[PDB]
């Protein structure tokens, strides 16, 4: 529970284990629960009401670590205030031959090319209706939990692999995330352009709007952190025309910023971690300004202290997520963000994160 020990016994295990290994190992831990729970308890000033839900507190963790909607319990568990899952596709797929995923120890960065292995949407049903009411009963008490949907690689028609996706698992989800952003899936990316994006969410709410009242979840959008200036534009005028309830802000980049010296800074695929940060943090404020504060924003990358929480969400997200501080820090880190994050709040003058949320343009 130490975060300074963890920051001896995570240095050990990457020496013993390749990151895909230690990553099925640490799903299994967790979703045994072998793990102390944790002991920060959160204060109000973190409780956020966004996406028609309440969050306990606003650091959950991110796709990608529990694609298969495994750990889920555990991760609550861990101290997140909420969970997402994914990302998940219609069919199950394996992904690509390994190795897929790299460490760049010297750059606090991961390198992926998953390519969306995934269990599939049937058999994720199934296991999130096993504990369905389980989830009814968190996301009341501010636990809520999202749901992310990929594309299968060998689909004719993406836009039906989402809406697919919706219809299975969107009863299921408080909120759910059109992925169009992974780098590693061939052609995906370009879904982000305006006329396949207007398209593809057209789709995407009628079949949102098609469920019923109780089972209707909340509809975001993921994008990448390597948007030229028209592509944000573009979407932002899609979100708000579409009414698209929310944006996740960023994906991995493809992008290598100058400076990084993990011997494996080669490898293709998505970049994580540190050197993803403020890349992510401007992301954030563009889109925030592009979107007149009116549309919720979830930020997501390189966030591994209370104080990159707060400057995204001084940059206008509502919520952050986390994941590859977890690979470098191991468990303490959640605890250690929430600490620093409510400190930090106070000393800035805040009542709470609600009222940080966007801060910097108003200044
Ligand atoms: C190993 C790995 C797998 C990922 N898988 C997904 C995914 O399946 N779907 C998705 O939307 N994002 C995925 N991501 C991206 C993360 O959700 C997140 O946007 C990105 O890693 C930036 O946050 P970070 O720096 O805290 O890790 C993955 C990231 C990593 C490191
Ligand atoms: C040890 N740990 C944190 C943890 C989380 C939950 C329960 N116990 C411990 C952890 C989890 C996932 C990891 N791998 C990855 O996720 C890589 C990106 C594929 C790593 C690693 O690569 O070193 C370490
Ligand atoms: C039929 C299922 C095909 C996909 C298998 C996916 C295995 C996922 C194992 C845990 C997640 N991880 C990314 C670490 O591989
Ligand atoms: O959205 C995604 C997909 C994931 C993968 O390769 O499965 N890799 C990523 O970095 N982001």
């Amino acid at each position: 529970g130490d975060e300074r020990f963890y920051a001896h016994l995570m240095p050990t295990l990457q020496g013993l284990l390749d990151p895909e290994s230690a990553h099925r190992l640490a799903v299994r831990f967790t979703s045994l629960g072998l793990l102390p729970r944790a002991r920060f308890q959160d204060s109000d000033m973190l409780e956020v009401r966004v996406l028609g839900h309440k969050f306990r507190n606003p650091v959950g963790i991110a796709a990608g670590f529990d694609k298969h909607g495994e750990a889920v319990d555990g991760l609550y568990k861990m101290g997140f205030g909420f969970v997402e899952i994914g990302s998940v596709t219609p069919k199950p797929q394996e992904g690509n031959p390994r190795p897929r995923v790299f460490r760049l120890p010297e750059d606090q960065a991961v390198i992926n090319r998953y390519g969306f292995n995934s269990h599939g949407l049937s058999v994720v049903e199934h296991r999130l209706r096993a504990r369905q009411q389980k989830q009814a009963k968190l996301t009341e008490d501010g636990l809520p939990l999202g749901v992310n949907l990929g594309k299968n690689k060998t689909s004719v028609d993406a836009a039906e692999d989402y809406a697919e996706g919706v219809r299975v698992l969107g009863p299921l989800a408080d909120y759910l995330v059109v992925n169009v952003s992974s780098p590693n899936t061939a052609g995906l990316r370009s879904l982000q352009g305006k006329a396949e994006l207007r398209r593809l969410l057209t789709k995407v709410l009628q079949e949102r709007d098609g469920l019923r009242r109780v089972h209707r979840p909340a509809v975001l959008v993921k994008i990448a952190p390597d948007l030229t200036s028209q592509d944000k534009e573009d979407i932002a005028s899609v979100v708000k025309e579409l009414g698209i309830d929310g944006l996740i802000v960023t994906n991995t980049t493809v992008s290598r910023p100058a400076g990084l010296q993990g011997a494996l800074r080669s490898e293709t695929g998505g970049l994580s971690g540190k050197p993803l940060r403020d890349l992510s943090t401007q992301t954030i404020r563009e889109m925030y300004a592009l979107t007149q504060g009116r549309v919720p924003i979830i930020g997501v990358g390189g966030v591994s202290s209370g104080q990159d929480a707060l400057e995204k969400i001084r940059a206008g997200a509502s919520l952050v997520q986390l994941y590859t501080a977890l690979t470098f820090w191991g468990p303490p880190v959640v605890g250690k963000v929430k600490r620093e994050l409510e400190a930090l709040l106070k000393e800035q003058g805040f009542g709470g994160v609600t009222d940080a949320i966007g801060a910097d343009h108003r200044r």
